[PDB]
């Protein structure tokens, strides 16, 4: 709060003191550079909460979305939320994909690439068939399942982006 | 803080200022309408943190639980935590469920229903058998695996609700 | 703020009031026991936010990492983040693991152990083979797949710790 | 210890002499700036031991851990302890790794980097095949096996951090 | 040091003051509970050195030795020193050792066991052949060479004893 | 500390008492024969630590370096640190090295020699070929690969100095 100096032999002393006290008390209820119990405010700086935090409303985190056909007709839908990326496998296998082969049609952007190699467990529509796609630090996904030419790939979950 | 007005020719002014300064200083340490570094306090309003937030304790978010048999002895345990719902597949298959057929025993409530169709990858006890159940915006879960009459379904993970 | 008492007939009164006001005003901008809109600060106590919280930076939660060979050559990488534990299946199956048998090489620590039984769905490299590992409150993992002696286990996701 | 001056014509001399003797004697058993034969203590400075140092409990040095996929599915796990790095090679070759090629997915961080080129000898599961991976001071690891597109590389050992 | 009280009107004051100064001064050179720059001394407690510790003499850590025939004629010799185990592979393969098989004559004792699987690379005399032997935390060693029924396995190195 | 005698009828007593207290108090902070929690100090004698010794700075042991051409173009580089020797194999095979033959250009000096035969496993650049070189206590190294007349031998690790 902007306050005036109080000194000996001051003209309008009581007036100055009152205005200084009112300016300080105004910041105790609303505005200024102080966080309040009421009202919509913006907070800057590294805040460390040693105690337990409870949220009754909604917690908003930075969000970024991406979708593309990795290779052979497999479309992966990604959605970043803080330090966790939510994956969604979809589409239909059009061309024959070899076992332990790289998907070169579309590469995963660097902002979605994890530090450690993550495995995305999926299921093939029709039978008891299972598959997993590995995401390296580079971005070139690999089909770790057997040689397949046709089928429906499905699978939704989460994978970490940070490790060490 | 509740403060008294200071004016020229005020009776007992020294006490008035002292009481006003003490009332303000009391709110600087505890209570009032300001958030303190010490003590348990309740905060209201939209708080936008532009900086980095670090929590050493426990984070609490709105929680709601649901459990019920989807169809043919397949019980799904759901728990919502803000924008992410945790799923758990349990039970044992009693009746015959057709391939690419809808489970009509009990539907998933709207508060647990995602915007887009989510696939829940699971594993059958005994063999290398795998299955996935799709959750549409309607609520009626669909078995996307092949025709089965017996087996133990298992699978635990997380699925998004917004997108 | 450290403030001095104001009384009637006070020697050097003007200075005392000014110093008290300046000390209070200093705490309104930086330091003290109050939380500010700017600067790196540490907050203690149970804080309840009734409104909507928005984070633009990074949210940090208590983190603990663990890695070890559960049994038969299967190495599980666990990383705790608040109330959710992130799992990662890796390694190579060296010795024969029986169907519905307990993994006795290394047990999951109690701090990573969930309240309920969680199924971690995985995939075997080379075929359409799937498997799930159950983790109880004790820590002794169970291989619920068929009797396997060789193969590459893979799988990454998240599982709840509380119920 | 904090002592008081003793001098001729001093007031309450015997008390001051006694208080000083007690203050000094206290530090011969615990605290102050002296290292003792009991107690948990932090010691600063360059301590040069010209004799025999015998550790019966534990000797704990600075430790740091790191793991990453170097390239081609090869995973290197590291633990720095003092002036030595403990390594473990794992994973499985996923794609063609050309003879004498740099592994270009992830480099070894500078804090784990050696002063000179370190040749880490390894073995491929299921045959008599050996290879090596060089860690240069830059941390850009290099494969010195022949061209390989599959297999399971292994090897545990150490390399030094200074020269 | 053991000292006597000094007080006003004390009998034999100068002597007591001197005796105390001497008792205290004695412990600045040897004995008592103080660590000195000379002498053989035993030190209890957690001693954290934040600076540079330079050892010119010897550094002696907890040591233990063990040797045993793991199986198939393969002999492993170990020496634990602190948090590290020094190993040496010897003997001669006497019988058929199947690829990826457990060596089931003798296991490594728990006190020599690592926290994680340790891959000990070795070489067979007289050719270009390499192998490895895994020591898991259980101590049941495993042969990762191919099937072998003869030859001389060798290899010296170290493995660690703990992990976070 | 160097102190002076105190006695009945002494000349300049208060001064001597004070000088003594100051001389003694001085050594509780620095110098004399006491080890302190600060400062660069040299410590003689057998120091046996029964508790946990934690080094946050550096731990420096006796070090010595050596390199030489063992024979046939094979160069061995060594660094002794305490009871451990760090090695690095280099050079290029220049001439025919017979299977199981002694490398007779230069031996490892006695101060770098082990108590027992040490088998140093290595790899040849560009193929899957491995070898080993034995360092006996005499320091006359022995090649345990087959007969070789060319190639690039590599391998970094350690061996111990006593048994």
């Amino acid at each position: 709060a902007s306050i005036k100096k109080v000194y000996r032999g001051m003209k309008n002393g009581a007036e100055t003191i009152n205005d200084d006290l009112e300016a300080i008390n105004s910041e105790l209820t609303s505005g200024g550079n102080v966080v309040h119990k009421t009202g919509d405010e913006t907070i800057a700086g590294k805040k460390t909460f040693t105690g337990n935090v409870e949220v009754n409303g909604s917690l908003t985190l930075p969000t970024k979305s991406w979708s593309g056909e990795l290779g052979g007709g497999i479309i992966l839908s990604l959605r970043k939320k803080g330090t966790t990326v939510e994956y969604s496998i979809g589409g239909e296998i059009s061309s024959s994909i070899l076992a332990n082969s790289n998907l070169v049609n579309r590469s995963v952007p660097n902002e979605f690439c994890p530090r450690n190699r993550c495995s995305l467990v999926g299921h093939m529509v029709g039978g008891w068939n299972a598959f997993h796609i590995d995401i390296p630090s580079s971005g070139v996904c690999q089909w770790f399942g057997p040689t397949a030419s046709s089928g429906t790939p499905r699978g939704t979950g989460t994978y970490p982006i940070d490790s060490a």
